[PDB]
């Protein structure tokens, strides 16, 4: 079910570059340098 919002290009077009920057928060080792995780 849905409410409409204003979300869809944050999981596969600001997502797929958030996976970048996100494995990229893992690239140092997200849970263990210094920083949360990304969206």
């Amino acid at each position: 079910h849905g409410e409409g919002t204003f979300t869809s290009d944050l999981s596969k077009q600001m997502e797929e570059e958030x996976v970048r920057l996100y494995i990229q928060w893992l690239k140092e080792g997200g849970p263990s340098s210094g920083r949360p995780p990304p969206s």
